């Protein structure tokens, strides 16, 4: 990975020691890319929910993730299960039962640094993998795009910035998440934002990070050109808001 400070360089240190799990994968591949285009031309709004045990905005919501899963199982157009242990408090386990609970794709956020965690994810059932742009150096990069490929994955990248998207579209990217967050407030610059959305290619299938979540900022974002929506763990207080969201 790229050298890293703070508590960022703690996880990325931890990730890199991540037991790999030894398991049969129990179900297909399910798309999340294909999904959202689908969900495109079906004219749905399509947000991928979010479930993560313990949420960075320091209020943390008690939700059952099997109960979650199989609520957003028909509204959402895939899942993001936050797998990271020590600060988000997720679990390989507890993506393997959601997996197992539902039909739609899943996607397993988590900080991937080594090729094993592609094999855990991909032997827990998850259809895709997060790999983040501000972690990993170009080379490593390209390697894990290349290896999620492999397996029939289309992996989510995740750009913050123009840097972010010029290596990205260079190794190859073609399913990109678009924060332009400020990592140390968690909040997200609208502006800048929209200005990284505009550069992207039209052959690329666009994810943003929603800074507000409500009907409003995701109508204005589609107009610009973004295909699905990555919602906030907020969503897990009150799930059927997700109706609201999608019209
Ligand atoms: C969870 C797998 C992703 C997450 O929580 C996170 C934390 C910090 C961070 C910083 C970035 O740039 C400095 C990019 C992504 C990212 C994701």
């Amino acid at each position: 990975p790229r050298y890293l400070k703070g508590w960022l360089e703690d996880v990325v240190q931890l990730s890199l020691r991540r037991p790999s799990v030894h398991a049969s994968r129990q179900r297909p591949i399910i798309s999340l890319n294909e999904r959202i285009l689908e969900f495109n031309k079906s004219n749905i709004t399509a947000i991928i929910a979010y479930y993560t045990r313990k949420s960075p905005s320091g209020l943390d919501v008690e939700r059952d993730p099997i109960e979650y899963a199989k609520f957003m199982e028909r509204y959402a157009v895939g899942l993001s299960i936050k797998t990271e242990e020590k600060y988000f408090n997720g679990s390989y386990e507890m993506l393997r039962k959601i997996a197992s609970s539902v039909s739609i794709p899943i996607l397993m956020n988590d900080f991937i640094v080594k090729e094993s965690q592609i094999d855990d994810a991909y032997n827990l059932g998850a259809d895709t993998v997060l790999l983040i742009v501000k972690i990993l150096t170009e080379r490593e990069l390209e390697s894990l795009l290349e290896y999620a490929r492999s397996y029939g994955m289309e992996p989510l990248i995740l750009i913050n910035d123009e840097n972010d998207l010029d290596i990205a579209l260079r190794i190859g990217a073609r399913f990109i998440s678009i924060f332009s967050m400020n990592f140390e407030t968690g909040e997200i610059n609208k502006e800048n934002q929209r200005k990284l959305i505009s550069m992207i290619p039209s052959n690329v299938v666009k994810v943003a990070k929603l800074g507000i979540s409500e009907r409003n900022e995701i109508e204005e974002l589609r107009k610009l050109g973004v295909n699905a929506f990555l919602i906030s763990s907020s969503l897990m207080r009150n799930p059927e808001k997700i109706k609201e969201l999608i019209e």
